[PDB]
């Protein structure tokens, strides 16, 4: 009985931590796990594209995913290790700095069992937060970086 | 401070009963509120377009939106609205009878403050259900109708 | 195989409206539900014991129970009829006028495998509301009333002098 | 603004990881955080203390504070009650339940205190269906008995029974 259970939110809103919880409640009872984290945020195996690891994941009762909106193959490598009997986990940005769908990833929720967006503290008002904010000028979507690049903002902010 | 509640789900999950439970709070406290159905779906204002109903809407401090997924102009009404301080609550089908994103429906998760995913019981196995299976032969998107129609279904039942 | 379902929340935040919406779900799915509630509250079986209602709920799958919290023998039924492998779904206060446990509710908590607690409007302030405040003076626990006896409030209008 | 969150659930539920998820969104906020342990619990796997009056002076200091198995300390509704009062936002991981799946200390007097509270979910260890309660594998019958996997599983109703 394979599934994918999806963990958005904006940055700061600890994804990864909630991925991790969720992934060591099985460890603890004795699954095989894999955690697959992109190789490209230099701020668990290191993956670029998800096929590149399909092998390693086959091998497994569970796979956790980190930073799952920048894979490519993210919503077919999902729906496929579900459908192999597969517990598939994924933490994911539900939207990029100008709050637009992140890539594919918001395709994984029609295929999803569970689906929930977590909360982070704002990061200029300190009331709840639910978007990612750019600080600096770039245009591209992909620009890795912490608390020196984004807030984690509430609407108010966000249009400030 | 307006918001943008998602209420996601597969038929027979009662999302409309949860966005009736969470505008009855706010109505209950004294707020002026207006509930939005699609006019189409037969089986508190009906529309076909969010635009048709959007002055009255503005009269308004709290925003229920049933059957979201039927609105072409969801996702620009909701973010208007919320960007105008009121509280925009939307129950919709996350995907269709193909497990696809159901409209412009998900466009909305990114711009939300609060997205949750709520769960059906199976017809046909009786475990939790995350999908909708079109029991007919019928190929279009938008076929109204209820259980004579459609099934909740998990995904081992979805593919049967 | 049986289960307990909580749904705590204070007044006003539509615990009955979320035991209906779960209720519901299993009865559209052709599964045979009863929804018990509490008598002496005239603001689908009318109780004022469990007890009294336990060979109706033994013969079907899912029970439904509105304001768990008048019902003495609210915990021993619910582990009885989850253990006979019924699904039960309770809907209570947690809390009194004095933020105190409703009677033996909250007993339930560590027997039952899912538990939420619902958040209201403060009527007082517009913010979230977790308690229930009393709008008279009388201090007997069980009043009956609506809005007009009592206001779901955050914790600052609770203790607003 | 004062808070009461509450985190409950069995054993092995991920309520520490939970309780440090909530607390370190504010504390990379900037808000100044502390977070409290029960001292007598050692295991392998925050300022220790077996009394919560015992660190009233820092958590007065502080805008958030975490609180870690808030069923051992005798004093936990009287120092989240008055913290929260004080407008600090607390949270509280704690199991709602004893191996004998009773109320553990003063725990759940919390809960009419709380605006937020969450049953978190395990797997069965005997099964691996969900799991909601803490079943204790030896013979000791005092409530407090300190131990991880080796002294406890993780269960669902049919296999606590069993
Ligand atoms: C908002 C946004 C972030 N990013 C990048 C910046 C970071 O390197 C990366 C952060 O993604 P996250 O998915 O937020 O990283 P995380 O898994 O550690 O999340 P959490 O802190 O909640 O546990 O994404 C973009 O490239 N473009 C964008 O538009
Ligand atoms: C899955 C699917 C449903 N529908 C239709 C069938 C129904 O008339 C309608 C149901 O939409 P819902 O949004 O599920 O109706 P609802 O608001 O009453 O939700 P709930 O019962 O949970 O409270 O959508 C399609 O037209 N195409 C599809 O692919
Ligand atoms: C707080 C409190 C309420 N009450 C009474 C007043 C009401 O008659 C009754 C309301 O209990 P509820 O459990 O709130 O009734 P409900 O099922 O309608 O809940 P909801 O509106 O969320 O769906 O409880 C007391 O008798 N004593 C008290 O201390
Ligand atoms: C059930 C039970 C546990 N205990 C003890 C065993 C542990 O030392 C402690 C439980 O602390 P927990 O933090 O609840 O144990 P955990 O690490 O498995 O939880 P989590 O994964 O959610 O973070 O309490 C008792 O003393 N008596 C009991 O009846
Ligand atoms: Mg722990
Ligand atoms: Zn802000
Ligand atoms: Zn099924
Ligand atoms: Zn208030
Ligand atoms: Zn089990």
């Amino acid at each position: 009985r394979g599934q994918i259970q999806v963990i958005l939110g904006p940055m700061f809103s600890g994804k990864s931590t909630e991925l991790m919880r969720r992934v060591r409640r099985f460890q603890i009872a004795q699954y095989k796990c894999l955690v697959i984290k992109y190789a490209k945020d230099t701020r668990a195996l290191p993956a670029c594209l998800l096929r590149d690891v399909a092998q390693e994941a086959l091998g497994v009762a569970v796979i956790g995913i980190d930073e799952g909106q920048f894979f490519p193959d993210i919503v077919e490598f999902c729906e496929a290790m579900a459908n192999a009997g597969k517990t598939v986990i994924v933490a994911a940005l539900d939207g990029t700095f100008q709050r637009k769908p992140f890539g594919a990833i918001l395709n994984l929720v029609p295929l999803a069992e569970s689906v929930v967006k977590l909360t982070a503290v704002c990061m200029e008002c300190f009331r709840e937060a639910a978007y990612s904010k750019r600080l600096g000028t770039e245009k591209e979507v992909e620009v890795i970086g912490g608390a020196d690049k984004y807030h984690s903002v509430c609407r108010l902010c966000y249009f400030k």
